[PDB]
């Protein structure tokens, strides 16, 4: 049995002094990075004046010769949308291979009217890209209805001539500007013209981000075939005069990441070596492009091995990009220069600024890391670039610097820095094809600056070029190429010296004012939890030790009653991934001690309620600090107890920290003396989020002033006991927080205990239904139902149309379905693929599935851990075999023999015929796939809704019409657009569903605490200016009937209702996180009196609901002559079980009537109903007898606004 | 249609053009239910006409028009209300219903 | 353009024929100018050979 964490994340090689200096700079504060760069980039006044003169001369030449799309737009008086629509049409017409067939379709069919009839895939799938081309502005999604209107308008106005011009323009742009050629042979033919003028080329076959082994093999053979063509054409010109190739490591392996470093070195490295050997034979350059910041240091391990590999000796063509926007850049250069010296290889070093800026900002914010790995002010990158050029220019004997930039100021500074002594091979400039030639035609050649420039030349088809053209175009307001074309930007502004500008700032290197550090995402409201960077070798080394130390701890969980730990039946807790690994011991609670704990909680209730809310909140904040400091140890326990990977354990601890800080802040915003606690609250939690949900429920109940009986899932008591220990250390008295480990019997004994005043349950729908039945017997001392929050299972779908990017979909599907072995309530269960793309996506999905590593989770390389128990495994496997027995296609990863010591289920894909093939939630790594025809999208949404669940839901589409349709029709609590459907963030995606998935209110949302007090406070931002019109019609009807007081109460309910609340919640860049209040649906009304009925109806209608009124009330004559608008919302029900599902209930009666009704409601099939009851006298006395908070449904929607490939808002941030 | 607005000229020609900015991403949900019902009946051409009407309808357009500072000038497209349908044939009725429902109307 | 250049004369006629004040006569002529230019622009945005007149 291997020791826990003994092989967690060993580095590829021992970290040298130079490598350690790189890692140390990874997220160094920006104020610390800039001063040495300013110093290194400083040049003499004489040079600075000469550089400014050269830059001005270049810029004057550029502006003096400065259109294709612009001239088309001008000639035909096109609006921007017409221009975009025209280019999309042209793109689609160019997918027709035969020119005569295309021209015939244009002349006969397209021009003469209905283009829609002749052209499964929206014409406008790539309209965000064309929008960038036409307008210079990036939109994340496409207003396809606006584009369709614009296309119809422009064709009907201008006819075939405009279509012809659009087609010819798109053909030129896609075949000659965005790429040098469609194929390497075409690109090579077209390169002769500029090679004869002194340019060189580096060809990019556009491979990137392989998703499957087959993808990686295709990109490999593309590179290999290109090397042959380039080498044949180079014909002995060598690496400086002759052409080369550029590759992306991410194209060559589907798991190119630090977590998979062993596979990278074993499988990716030999592929690079084979390509390098071919480049060596032809004596051409082979450049490794730089990608995301978390791949930089890993790529250095490949560069090191290749440069030390004697089989490659004699060839100086190996090249490597370094990104000056990165804080590690100068230290990377020190490492590379030293590697060049040690190996004797003159490494070609391409200095760039960097292509992933927006994405790096978003990623660091999402991951809660200390700082960014890139600068946040554009001028800092410019200074970094010039400083790094000074370092490179001092080492031209051992490296070949390649200065890639389109910025004339940057170019001029380096041209003068390098000096007058020049020979080919000393250094070169580089630029992008179809972008940099105007500038470099003022550089290359004896009549200019007589410096060479290598053109980075994309090569590929329309489909390949469009994939990441958005990133390449960002054209941002800060970009030189955008500014050169802005008439409002002066040449003096363009030749401004970034070195001297930075030097003169009041704080050198200050972070951008408009970019939040990850810790500050929420500003003054609360401190964001911090994560850990699993790509940082220092973090991995320290985590390895802390994780090993955590496995040497004698973790226990005991019944921690107010009076101290209690005795009970004791058993070991075993690692689900390896039963030989004993994690700890749990002493379970007797049912007698559970009842005693509730009595102790009841006795302690006044003392805890008397702790002021601010001080209760301070305990939560202290617990958050303790959990943050203890995170490494907590990770180790979660990893071993709950089958979680390190990434998922980090997220788990972060969520716990966030719950604590969120409920603390919500308390400070709301709770006062009039919001009395319920009393002892029983918190019952699931195994699968064994710290986060556990902590969230308890923290909320405690901070609302209730003592808590905490019953953690029987599978995961140890982390729960540690959470209770931390809360107690933070100041929660033992009498206010009692831990009661044990199985469902302990939960049931707590629920049934006489003094239990509320129940917070997260777990399966079936168990919640048992608790609902238990509580249907029960009333509070005030004769009212015991509040139950029951957050339950999901049958979560993602719909993908033909506009979605398959690689993006597959990544989000693999994560959503199989992260944590599908043991997230939010996990993707049903992927719905539009028929026209289903086969391609399914092929990619199966290929990605087979790249997952399943095993014991104390290794960073493990993607998917075990299922929690053998019973869970048996239940999941029974489902898989049932499906397999029905003839459904089943794809499963093969499991390693090492899984035999634990309980594992391989990630599984099951292709279904109908969504009705599924019965109940299957809580495991089982993704079901359904296909749908586009016209059946609305029926499909019905089918998803028809399961009765309503937890998470995903939609991948670029089309606004589809987003609007699907999000308006889906009925789920957490929606996700163009991203995964998991990892909801507290206070950002308040989490919780409807129907079989939850009663609400949402955890991590603003209505939660109000359920845990007897009188709900007004949550922050909780109001709506909108009044339900059916409520208004009802109020007028009431006045017409003479029910004047009820009409006034109805109007008051109309105003008090927060139906229609529509907020954007603060969060990371590149995402829009929305929170809205909608109607719940159909509310069951059980009235006793006419006035009670009118009050119930007003409450329900004011919150947008329809109603089913108990026909046994005999109150039919009280609703005579309703306006049609109100009648449409009213039904009468003699058989409540026949007229559901309902989404809540309002009950009027005395205590025994309430109890009887509550029992009947609990017996209704389907969802647990949030019931509110009041007596007739309470209705008369209290305008809030029925609280409107619980008659609306919260919906959270998270939209990935970077999905098009860039962040529009951050294009304005420089 | 309103004078000084974008629908006006289209009333004065025998085939109306698509006015500038005249579209909406919203689809009437009753139209959608009608299309599914047509689908189930095998009324394939009518279901297609219904879906097309749902998409081309500009119901829900909600624009701010350029104007002076210190003023917000909004232009929105709502349902007309209740439309009188005088069909002759079943298919004609289905097409009329599609047009009226797609634009948010009752009939 | 002609109405704009002749607005002072048009105002005089509108003031005396229709009982308008000078400010309201200005608004009247401006609105006529705006209709002319608006329908001109809307035409340039929309009308093609298939939009036959009544
Ligand atoms: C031939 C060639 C090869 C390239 N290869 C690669 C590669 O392998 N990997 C890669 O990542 N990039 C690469 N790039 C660069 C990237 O694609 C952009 O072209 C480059 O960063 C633009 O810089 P510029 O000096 O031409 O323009 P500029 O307008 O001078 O600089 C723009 C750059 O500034 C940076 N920036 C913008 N805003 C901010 C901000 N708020 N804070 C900090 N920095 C900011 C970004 O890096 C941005 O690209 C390459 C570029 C060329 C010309
Ligand atoms: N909606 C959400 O936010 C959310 C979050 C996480 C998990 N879940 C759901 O939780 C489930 C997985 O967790 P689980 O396997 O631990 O669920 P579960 O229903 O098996 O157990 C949950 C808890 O209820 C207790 N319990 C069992 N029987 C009981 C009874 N008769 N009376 C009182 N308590 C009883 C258990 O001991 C445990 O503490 C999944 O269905 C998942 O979808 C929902
Ligand atoms: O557009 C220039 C460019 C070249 C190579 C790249 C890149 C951008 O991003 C990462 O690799
Ligand atoms: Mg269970």
């Amino acid at each position: 049995a291997p020791a826990p964490f003994a092989d967690f994340a060993p580095p590829v090689r021992p970290q040298s002094t130079l490598r350690r200096a790189i890692t140390a700079a990874y997220r160094r504060p920006e104020t610390e990075c800039l001063p040495p760069l300013v110093e290194a980039a400083t040049q003499s006044k004489e040079i600075r004046d000469a550089a400014a003169s050269t830059a001005r001369k270049l810029i004057e030449a550029l502006r003096g010769k400065h259109s294709g799309v612009e001239g088309l737009v001008q000639e035909y008086s096109l609006s921007s949308q017409e221009g975009v629509a025209l280019m999309c049409l042209a793109e689609a017409l160019l997918r027709i291979p035969d020119t005569a067939t295309r021209d015939a379709l244009i002349r006969d069919k397209i021009a003469d009217g209905n283009w829609k009839s002749h052209l499964s895939r929206s014409l406008f799938v790539n309209a965000a890209t064309w929008g960038l081309v036409v307008t210079g502005k990036l939109t994340s999604t496409v207003n396809d209805r606006s584009l369709a209107a614009a296309l119809t308008r422009l064709i009907s106005r201008c006819g075939e001539p405009v279509i012809r011009r659009g087609v010819d323009m798109a053909m030129r742009m896609m075949g000659e500007q965005f790429v040098t050629g469609e194929t390497i042979r075409e690109a090579l033919k077209r390169s002769k013209e500029l090679e004869e003028k002194g340019f060189s080329y580096s060809y990019d076959m556009l491979g990137e981000a392989a998703t499957t082994a087959a993808d990686a093999e295709r990109y490999y053979r593309d590179y290999e075939s290109a090397i042959h063509a380039i080498g044949k054409a180079s014909a002995g010109r060598g690496i400086y005069e002759g052409p080369g190739i550029s590759i992306k490591l991410s194209a060559l392996h589907p798991r190119y990441s630090r977590a998979q470093a062993a596979r990278v070195m074993g499988e990716l490295l030999p592929r690079v070596k084979a390509l390098a050997l071919l480049a060596k034979n032809y004596d051409i350059g082979l450049n490794i492009d730089a990608e995301e910041a978390d791949r930089l240091e890993l790529s250095l391990d490949l560069l090191e091995v290749l440069c030390l590999d004697g089989d490659l000796s004699g060839w100086n063509g190996m090249g490597f990009v370094v990104q000056a926007y990165g804080k590690r850049c100068p230290f990377v250069l020190d490492f590379i220069i030293d590697l060049a010296r040690r190996s004797g290889r003159r490494i070609m070093v391409r200095l760039v600024k960097g292509a992933y800026w927006d994405a790096e900002i978003k990623r660091a914010q999402l991951d809660g890391l200390a700082d960014f790995p890139v600068f946040t002010r554009k001028i800092h990158t410019d200074v970094s670039y010039i400083a790094c050029a000074a370092k490179l220019l001092a080492a031209t004997d051992v490296v070949f610097p390649q200065f890639a930039t389109h910025n004339a100021q940057t170019l001029a500074a380096i041209y003068h820095m390098a000096g007058k002594d020049f020979h080919v091979g000393k250094y070169e400039f580089q630029c992008l094809h179809g972008m940099g030639e105007p500038l470099y035609e003022e550089v290359v050649g004896r009549g200019k600056l007589d410096r060479p420039c290598r053109i980075y030349a994309p090569v590929g088809t329309h489909e390949t070029l469009l994939a990441y053209l958005v990133r390449r175009l960002l054209g941002a307001n800060s970009s030189f190429v955008h500014r050169i074309n802005d008439p409002k930007v002066s040449i003096d502004e363009l030749i401004a010296d970034p070195v001297e500008v930075v030097r003169a700032m009041p704080v050198v290197g200050a972070k951008h004012d408009r970019i939040a550090l990850p810790a500050e995402l929420f500003g003054d409201a609360r401190t964001n939890s911090a994560g850990l960077d699993l790509s940082n070798e220092e973090t991995l080394a320290s985590l390895t030790e802390a994780l090993r130390e955590s496995a040497a701890m004698k973790w226990t969980a005991l019944p921690q009653l107010a009076t101290g730990p209690a005795a009970g039946e004791t058993r070991t807790v075993l690692n689900p991934g390896d039963h030989r690994d004993v994690v700890g011991s749990v002493t379970e609670t007797s049912e007698e001690d559970a009842r005693r704990a509730v009595r102790l909680a009841a006795d302690a209730a006044p003392d805890w309620a008397a702790v002021p809310p601010s001080e209760r909140a301070a305990c939560l904040d202290r617990a958050a600090e303790l959990m943050q400091a203890r995170m490494p140890t907590l990770l180790g326990l979660i990893i071993r107890e709950a089958g979680k990977s390190a990434l998922n354990a980090i997220a788990e601890v972060r969520e716990a920290i966030d719950f604590l800080r969120y409920y603390a802040e919500q308390t400070r915003r709301t709770l006062g003396p009039g919001h009395g606690p319920l009393g002892p609250i029983v918190c019952i939690s699931p195994w699968n989020f064994p710290l986060a949900i556990f902590t969230g429920q308890i923290a909320a109940a405690l901070v609302a002033g209730n003592p808590v009986l905490a019953k953690p899932a029987e599978e995961t008591p140890l982390i729960a006991a540690e959470g209770v220990r931390i809360l107690r250390e933070a100041g929660i008295p033992a009498s206010a927080l009692q831990l009661l480990p044990g199985d469902g019997r302990v939960g049931a004994a707590l629920v049934a205990a006489a003094e239990t005043a509320g129940v917070m349950f997260t777990g399966s729908t079936e168990v919640a239904r048992l608790i609902q039945a238990q509580l249907a017997d029960r009333l509070s001392p005030a004769g009212r139902p015991i509040p139950l929050i029951a957050e339950t299972g999901g049958q979560n779908a993602m719909i993908v149309d033909s506009s979605a990017l398959a690689e993006q979909v597959v990544g989000d599907v693999i994560t959503s379905a199989f992260d944590s072995a599908g043991q997230r309530c939010s996990a993707l269960r049903v992927l719905c693929l539009q028929e026209d793309v289903a086969d391609r996506i399914l092929t990619m999905l199966k290929g990605a599935l087979h790249e997952l590593h399943i095993g014991r989770t104390d290794r960073l390389s493990v993607d998917v851990g075990p299922v929690i128990t053998s019973e869970a495994k048996d239940n999941i496997e029974k489902h898989i075999e049932r499906m397999r027995g029905l003839g459904r296609k089943v794809e499963q990863i093969g499991l390693a023999s090492e899984t035999g010591v634990g309980t594992f289920v391989p990630p599984t894909i099951i292709e279904l015929e109908k969504l009705s093939d599924l019965q109940r939630e299957v809580f495991g790594p089982v993704l079901h796939v359904i296909r749908y025809r586009r016209d059946d999208l609305d029926r499909l949404v019905d089918d998803v809704n028809a399961t009765g669940y309503g937890l998470t839901f995903g939609l991948h589409t670029r089309l606004d019409e589809t987003i609007a349709h699907v999000t308006s029709r889906i009925k789920a609590g957490n929606l996700y657009i163009n991203r995964n459907i998991i990892g909801a963030v507290v206070g950002v995606q308040p989490f919780g569903g409807r129907g079989l998935s939850g009663t609400g209110p949402k955890a991590g949302g603003p209505l939660y605490l109000g359920r845990l007090v007897t009188t709900a406070p007004v949550p922050p931002q909780h109001s709506s200016v909108h009044t339900d019109p059916v409520l208004l019609d009802f109020a007028k009807w009431l006045d017409g009937k003479g029910a004047r007081a009820e009409a006034e109460a109805a109007r008051n309910a109309g105003s008090s209702s927060a139906l229609g609340l529509d907020l954007e919640l603060p969060g990371p860049v590149g995402e829009r996180n929305l929170y809205t209040l909608h109607a719940r649906g159909r509310i069951l009304l059980v009235p006793a009196t006419e006035s009670g009925l009118y009050h119930q109806l007003a409450a329900a209608l004011a919150t947008g609901n329809s109603v089913a009124i108990d026909a046994a009330s005999g109150l039919q004559a009280s609703l005579k002559n309703l306006p049609q608008t109100v009648g449409l919302r009213v039904s009468w029900s003699k058989d409540w079980a026949a007229d559901g599902p309902f989404a809540g209930a309002l009950v009027e009666g005395d205590a025994e009537r309430i109890r009887a009704v509550n029992k009947a409601i609990a017996a209704l099939p389907g969802p647990l109903l949030l019931v509110q009851a009041a007596s007739s006298g309470e209705i008369a006395r209290n305008p809030d007898a029925y609280c409107l908070n619980w008659l609306v449904e919260e919906v959270s929607a998270s939209i990935n606004t970077a999905a098009a490939g860039g962040n529009a808002s951050l294009m304005a941030i420089g």
